[PDB]
This record gives structure tokens, C-alpha cells and sequence, in this order.
């Protein structure tokens, strides 16, 4: 209920995606197809593709489930398909390597269903202490876990962060100022990229409040 | 000869994606799945998804071919697959509606192979004079054709724009300053987002010069 949060800007996204692409250039891995993990990897994938000169980008949606009693986590490809990717070199891309569960599944899935010559994985960020698996490439190493708010995720992240606060509330009527206070106290954010009243209005429409 | 080029910033991308999402909210179209047209629609798709609250994003790669003698254009899905999307409402997303050839194909493809309850199309921008088809939703109407440099496309676009200049060199050469003045002369860009020497270095590595 008190969470380290880092707001990531577009400029940083560009800077990261570019640095990630540089490593891949320098390693001279010739990428024929990029497989983006949706939704997190879509944006980083397009950027890396721009820098490297990759024209074929495909994507697979990975869901993240938890079993209520056991707290067992299971990553799972939603809407699975197969394509013939032989004689092609695949680069899989995601936003961040946190646990490594998703890039583990993706590599495995891609190798069984797409049948590429080679597969390498790449994420913008990589959390050393938390990652069971290390991606072939990453732009930035994180030695201390935090939640990273990406510029393409601001709405959803803020909705969740706000909700964590509202489910412990004096209740029902929402003082925007108390909320703003709590957001600073809990996450360290004085100035959310999306203003909190816009967030609240949206949570209402999505009837979460 | 001159090409009208407009450089589009991330802030504008955000502003557009958001406005596009607002239209869709206001029309009360309940989107279950977003199908992004790769590569152009990937980024806009992630953003619209953030704003609307859509969790499932799939993508199909559309290629664009021209036959050399007839100048006949043909859009074509590369790496086709099928998934069962029945009882779902699909939103297809691309960056811009220029000719309409790609969103025409995507709509037709998605309805034949995915079998959704309903399909609607949406792009950030829409060029009135050029579009044979009009997307269900768009953020911005363009009444005068130009080429839009998107922030996820800066490298590739500049590589091409530079190459259009280099293939009419007077001599085997490449004075960076000549290039810079030609770029202003031809496209109206004094300050390309990626500096032109970086572009040249990259064209060399890609064996284009
Ligand atoms: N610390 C974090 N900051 C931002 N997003 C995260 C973080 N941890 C997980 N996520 C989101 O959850 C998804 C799955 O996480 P995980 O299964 O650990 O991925 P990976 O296999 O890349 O480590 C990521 O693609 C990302 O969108
Ligand atoms: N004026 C333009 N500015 C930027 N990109 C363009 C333009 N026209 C075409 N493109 C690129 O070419 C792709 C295909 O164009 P087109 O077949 O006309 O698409 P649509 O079916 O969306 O009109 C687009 O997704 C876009 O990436």
C-alpha cells in the first residue's frame, strides 16, 4: 500500500528504445521479424524497428493470471496462432523484464509455433533483483524494484494506483484534495501526467466508482 | 521537386490518440478487441487502448506493393492467421487514412478471418481529398495532402527523404551542408528530429550508400 513509482517520459522512451537498438546493432544480430508482446511491447517494438530497419512486426497477446487460493502465477498467450517464420531471425520485444515469466513464455511459444532460425529477447528495462531470466538485450538495468509508469500506460496505471487508495477510504464521497495528498504520500507523485479529476471521471464512466 | 512534409511530435501523437479515443467514448462503441495494422497502427493502438480501457490488442502486418509496369497498387496481409473473435466488437486502428486501401483490406480481412460481431475503423488522421474510404473515427481531418513524419518513424522517413535527394546528386559526393540545404529546400525542415549525419552513418551501415 506504499509503492515506489517512476514516471517515464516519451523522451526517456525514445532514449531507451534507441539505446536498446544500438546494442543489437553492435552485436550484429540481423533481425528479420520482430515479435512484440502485447500490450507492453507494442510501442518499444515500433521504435526499435524504426532504428534497426525492420519492416515485419507481429504480436502475441500475453495475459497474466493469478490463482486466488495458491497465489500461483501463470502467463498465457491469448488468441494463439501459428505462422511460418523459418529462415527468419526473430527478435522478441517487451517493455520491461521484471519476473521474466512473459519473455520465458514468449520465447518458448515463438519457437514451437513460429519455428524461426533464431530467437533473441529484448526489453527496455531489466530489474536485476527480480528477473528469473535475463533478456538477450536490455537498455537499462534496474537494481531496485519499482513500478514504471510508461507514457502509453498513464491512464490505466493511475486508475489502479488511485483505486488502491480508494479501497481503504473514509468512503463513498471523494475529496479530490485528500486523494492528491494520498497520491503524493503513497507514490511520490505531486503532478500525475493525467490530472486526478480526469482519472476519477474516467473511473466513473468505467463504473469502478 | 518538393514534398510537403510535416513533423509530428509525441505530444501531438498523444493529443490525437486521445481525441480519437474521445470520439469513440462519445459514440458509446464498446470495444472488446483492437486490431492494429502493423506497423503504422501499433503505437496509436496502444494509446487508444490506454484511454478506452481495452486489454486485447492483436495486429496484422499489411504490405504495400506496386507493380512496376502498370503502376498497379496492391495491399496485402503478410503472415496471415485466423483467430476466433465472435461475440467480440473489433476496433481496427491505423495511423492515417490516406488512400484507404489498407483499412479497406483490413476490414475485409478481419471480417472474413476473425468473424467479429462488429468492426469499426479508426485512424489518427484522415486526408479528405485522397481517401477513397472514410474511417468510422478519426482525430484530425487533413484537407491538403502532405507526408506526416511520425515520432516512431523518424529514422526510416529521413533515410528515404535523404535518399530521394542523393539519387540526383550532380557528382559522386555527399557534402553534409549541401544535403542540409537541400532538405530545407525540398521539405521545409531546418532541424530534422534525427540529425542528418546520424542518418548518413546509418544509411552506410544499411548499405544504401
Ligand atoms: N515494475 C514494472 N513496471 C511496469 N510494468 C510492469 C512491471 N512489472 C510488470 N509490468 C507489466 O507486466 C507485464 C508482465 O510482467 P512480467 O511477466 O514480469 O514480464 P517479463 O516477462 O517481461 O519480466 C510487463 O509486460 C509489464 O507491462
Ligand atoms: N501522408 C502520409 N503520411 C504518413 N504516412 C503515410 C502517408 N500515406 C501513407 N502512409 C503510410 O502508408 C501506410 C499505407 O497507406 P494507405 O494504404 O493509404 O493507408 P490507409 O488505408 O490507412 O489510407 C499507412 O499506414 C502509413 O503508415
Amino acid at each position: 500500500q506504499k509503492i515506489p513509482v517512476k514516471v517515464v517520459t516519451w523522451d526517456e522512451i525514445v532514449s531507451l528504445s534507441t539505446k536498446l537498438a544500438e546494442k543489437i546493432k553492435a552485436d550484429e544480430y540481423n533481425v528479420n521479424v520482430i515479435v512484440a508482446i502485447a500490450r507492453g511491447g507494442l510501442v518499444p517494438a515500433r521504435l526499435v524497428a524504426d532504428v534497426l530497419g525492420v519492416f515485419d512486426i507481429l504480436s502475441i497477446k500475453i495475459e497474466h493470471w493469478i490463482e486466488t487460493a495458491s497465489h500461483t502465477p501463470e502467463a498465457k498467450v491469448k488468441y494463439p496462432f501459428k505462422v511460418d517464420l523459418s529462415d527468419k531471425n526473430v527478435l522478441i520485444i517487451d517493455d520491461i523484464t521484471d519476473t521474466g515469466d512473459s519473455i520465458e513464455l514468449a520465447r518458448k511459444y515463438v519457437m514451437e509455433n513460429f519455428r524461426p532460425t533464431e530467437v533473441k529477447t529484448a526489453t527496455l528495462q531489466y530489474i536485476k533483483p527480480a528477473a528469473k531470466i535475463i533478456p538477450d538485450y536490455y537498455a537499462e538495468e534496474i537494481v531496485s524494484w519499482a513500478w514504471f509508469m510508461y507514457p502509453w500506460n498513464y491512464w490505466e496505471d493511475e486508475i489502479n494506483l488511485v483505486n488502491k487508495i480508494l479501497i481503504e477510504r473514509k468512503t463513498k464521497d471523494i475529496d479530490i484534495n485528500e486523494l492528491k495528498r494520498n497520491f503524493v504520500e503513497s507514490y511520490g507523485i505531486e503532478n500525475p501526467p493525467i490530472s486526478l479529476d480526469k482519472i476519477l471521471t474516467e473511473m466513473k464512466r468505467r463504473k469502478i466508482v
